[PDB]
DNA sequence: GTAGATTCGAG
DNA sequence: CTCGAATCTACA
């Protein structure tokens, strides 16, 4: 069972305006969550620009600490560009892949954003109403369906795609 | 004053076949020198390539120690990729300045060797005769070239060089 | 800001 | 063919 993990930052030093996640099992997502989360610095002008989340959404809600262990118990936590949220998130009791490392093995000499993966690869997800891109939910449904094509395309397990990953 | 400094190889670790330098002073090039010295080592086939620089040329020259004194004594040294000339020769007084790092910084977006940009800049150098590329002081004319184009199109004074290089 | 991959000069 | 410093990329 893989578990695609997406965060929404103050910016790039850290900080979180939302977490999500999506599984992946049997080729099919499931399980979505998601959380706003009451960041522990203030939200970057650069960063709101970008997830559009300000601070009365994020005022009333929990810290992190009090919000991520609703995300345990995966034995694989996926990200596109895992790096960053390995490093802005608390410590995951799992392994991580990174779906933009192996994107690059895959498919080499193109563009390596979630997003521009998502057209060159044609692909095409159910994402939940109520939200954009660049939010930590919507966000997840793309990189899962990326991953699902990634495991369809090379047939990689979980154990494999962390081996590559790390 | 600005001297133009440039060294040929036996690779790309050192080893020093030929030395040679000329003076830039206001926008003009005097008082040339090189020498062609006997390495610590072998000549490798991939340097030979470039040079063109035999075993038997340098048989009976003396080694770089005894050749490095003319060089010394400049307040500023001039050379393409001054990283490379700086660790394979003896280690050098005064201030550094790589025309390469200029060239890049001037002119974003183009190729950064000697031989590329004396050819979108379109240089026009006196070369020495009976020589070639990878010739220390044929190279030195192209490198000097490429620093007065440099000069004369951005302005900067040689401490604003050395700046750019990396003091 | 980050950390990793890629590039690009010198002989 | 060697190998670094400089230049990209992803992430918010
Ligand atoms: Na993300
Ligand atoms: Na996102
Ligand atoms: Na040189
Ligand atoms: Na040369």
């Amino acid at each position: 069972m893989l578990r695609i993990i997406d965060t929404e930052t103050c910016g790039l030093q850290g900080g979180i305006v939302e977490i999500a996640s999506v599984d992946v099992i049997d080729g099919k997502i499931v399980n979505p969550m998601s959380h706003l989360v009451r960041p522990d610095r203030p939200i970057s002008p650069q960063a709101m620009a970008i997830h559009r989340i300000t601070e009365a959404m994020v005022a009333d809600k929990p810290w992190i600490e009090d919000v991520i262990p609703h995300y345990y118990g995966s034995e694989w936590y996926v990200a596109h560009n895992a790096s960053f949220d390995r490093r802005v998130l608390p410590e995951m009791p799992g392994e991580w892949i990174c779906t933009m490392k192996l994107a690059r093995r895959l498919w080499p000499g193109i563009k390596y954003s979630n997003m521009a993966l998502y057209k060159t690869r044609k692909l095409n997800v159910q994402t939940p109403p109520g939200l954009h891109h660049h939010r930590a939910l919507y966000d997840c449904y793309i990189t899962a369906a990326l991953l699902i094509d990634i495991m369809n395309t090379s047939g990689w397990t979980a154990e494999q795609m962390a081996d590559i990953t790390g």
